[PDB]
Formats: C-alpha cells, sequence, structure tokens
C-alpha cells in the first residue's frame, strides 16, 4: 500500500532477508510503546514521488526529524504548515544565492523536487519520537544501503550530493565514471560554514545533468 511499485519491484529481494524481516519487528514493537515518526503511511514516500527509473540525483542524509509533524518520508523535507528546520533554512539559503531567481517558497515541503526524480533519501527511516538516533543500526542501513547499490549499479549519470561525512561514508562506493558525486560540508549551522556555503551544488548539479544528456531540474519547483 504504501511502496511504489517501481521501487518494489527492484528492492523486493532484500524484503525476506533476516536483517529485514528482524527490522521491521523492530519498527512495530517500537510503535505500540512510542510514538515513531514518520507516520507508516509516510515511512517510504520517497518511493512514491517519482518511478524509480526516473531518478536524477540523490540526496543522502541520515536520520529523520524527530519532532511531531516534521518527518514526512523525505530528507531534510517538511510539510506545510510546518517551519523549515534550520538546516533547511541554510538550505534555501544557498539556493537563493546559487540560483538566481530561487526564492524562499515559504514553505519546507520538498515534494516538488521528489516528482522531478531528486530522491531525498534518510539512511535511517524511523526515529523514536524526540530522540534523535534511537532506531540506528537497527537494519535500516542495510536496507538504504541496498538502495544506493541499486541506483549505482542500475542508473546512468546520476548526480549524488553528499553534505556532512555520515552521507559521504554512505557514498564512498559509487561509481564516479558512471555517476557524478558531489561533496560538502553538512547544512546544519554548526557545519555550514565549513563549505555548505558558497558549494554551489544546485546550479553545479544541472551542469552535470546537462552532461548526462539529462534536463535539469528547476529548484524552484516547489
Ligand atoms: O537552524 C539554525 O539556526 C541553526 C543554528 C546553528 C546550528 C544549526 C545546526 N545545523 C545543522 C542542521 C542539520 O539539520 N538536519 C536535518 C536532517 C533532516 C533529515 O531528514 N535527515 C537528515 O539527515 N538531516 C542550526
Amino acid at each position: 500500500e504504501f511502496f511504489g511499485e517501481s521501487w518494489k519491484k527492484h528492492l523486493s529481494g532484500e524484503f525476506g532477508k533476516p536483517y529485514f524481516i528482524k527490522l521491521m519487528g523492530f519498527v512495530a514493537e517500537e510503535r505500540k510503546h512510542y510514538t515513531v515518526y514518520p507516520p507508516p503511511h509516510q515511512v517510504f514516500t520517497w518511493t512514491q514521488m517519482c518511478d524509480i527509473k526516473d531518478v536524477k540525483v540523490v540526496i543522502l542524509g541520515q536520520d529523520p526529524y524527530h519532532g511531531p509533524n516534521q518527518a514526512h518520508g523525505l530528507c531534510f523535507s517538511v510539510q506545510r504548515p510546518v517551519p523549515p528546520p534550520p538546516s533547511l533554512e541554510n538550505i534555501y539559503k544557498e539556493l537563493s544565492t546559487d540560483i538566481e531567481d530561487f526564492v524562499h517558497p515559504g514553505h519546507g515541503d520538498l515534494s516538488g523536487w521528489a516528482k522531478q526524480g531528486v530522491l531525498l533519501l534518510n539512511a535511517v527511516l524511523t526515529v523514536r519520537a524526540h530522540q534523535a538516533n534511537s532506531h540506528k543500526e537497527r537494519g535500516w542501513e542495510q536496507f538504504t544501503d541496498a538502495v544506493v547499490s541499486w541506483l549505482n549499479q542500475n542508473s546512468n549519470g546520476l548526480v549524488f550530493l553528499l553534505w556532512g561525512s555520515y552521507a559521504q561514508k554512505k557514498g564512498s562506493a559509487i561509481d564516479r565514471k558512471r555517476h557524478h558525486v558531489l561533496q560538502t560540508a553538512h547544512p546544519s549551522p554548526l557545519s555550514v560554514y565549513r563549505g555548505f556555503f558558497g558549494c554551489r551544488h544546485f546550479s553545479k548539479t544541472n551542469e552535470l545533468l546537462q552532461k548526462s544528456g539529462k534536463k535539469p531540474i528547476d529548484w524552484k519547483e516547489l
């Protein structure tokens, strides 16, 4: 019901593996005793926005937002009327200088990017309310590794945006000739001035996409 068919076709090889069944049991048990984000129907939103064949750009995240109403299955995104968190505000700030006509959309919902084939993938897909990293190393990492590996092996000329050391390690094995990799600091306030501000990843992405024979992302389409 909640897992997009084209993604299911290519990823379902994971589902019967011991780690996956165990993971499913862990999350189900957590939901019985705690509030877990995102809601069940939004754990796999990243599979719902575009066909797997139509992925053009991959932005790798770590943990889902752990505050009420924030996480909805796309890394960095928050649905209306939730205010964009500090990392997202910094993303928008960089966009405002990198993409000339980009102006703050007045909301944090990145669905418009996802629909264009910008994959917004967290490494860990659930979290206990108010407890950052609470579902770390429970099986999600292996599953999302499987996703990244599939894209690496089966797609062509993808642009991977790797922000922060965690994302960079996750993307370390990507074929740098088949795909394009851009790396910089995490857009969090604590690290944003260590490279993210002035990285110009968004304009650069579109240049690389043209070199891959592909039409650019409209970063304003939100
Ligand atoms: O907002 C401010 O004023 C502010 C000030 C100082 C420092 C920071 C911290 N800057 C890193 C923020 C990182 O944000 N994390 C978002 C995230 C969401 C997600 O779904 N997956 C992630 O991996 N990461 C923010």
